[PDB]
DNA sequence: TTTTTTTT
DNA sequence: TTT
């Protein structure tokens, strides 16, 4: 009855911080910088870099936390919602930072 | 493009769009969407998910917002996320338009 | 806070 | 569905 997409490219802030709730649901919250890089009316170079809080539940969550490090460059697909703030639901990721 | 940054959505506005002008003079419309979802509780019940998002649109696009949309309109955003957490509106359809 | 009409 |  609805679409809700999001799709973010771009580099991780930190380490994955992976938690576990009281149910024992494991949880992975991400901070994702997707920069962009526009020069103005005056020809000087205006970087803006975007922060997104990016979460994984479950498999994905604990995937995440193993193989991706603190500036590794990823794919994310996912729900845009608010909880407790708004935040990115990862339901697909796709590693780019192979050699 | 040095990243990715992009917004879909297809929902119904719970509300009037809101347009006000900045100090420069420029259209800003602020709207609030909603999205729904409806999956089976865990005895098999029909559970509605709703996620509403405030949606912002500028100049131009803020404008034809204002004046085509109203409480409950369906429409397409196409944008970026912005962060209070913000959908900032590229591109919009209304689809209430050209149903059949 | 507020939206949804035949239909998955 | 779920810190």
């Amino acid at each position: 009855r609805g679409v809700n997409k999001v799709i973010l490219i771009g580099n991780l802030g930190d380490k994955p911080e992976l938690r576990y709730t009281g149910s024992g649901t494991a949880v992975c919250n991400m901070s994702l910088a997707t920069n962009e890089t526009y020069t103005d009316s005056d020809g000087n170079e205006v970087q803006n870099t975007e922060w997104h809080d990016v979460v994984a539940w479950g498999r994905l969550g604990e995937i995440c936390n193993e193989y991706l490090k603190k500036g590794s460059q990823v794919y994310f697909e996912g729900k845009l919602q608010t909880r407790s703030s708004t935040e990115v639901k990862a339901q697909e990721m796709m590693f780019l930072d192979s050699n």
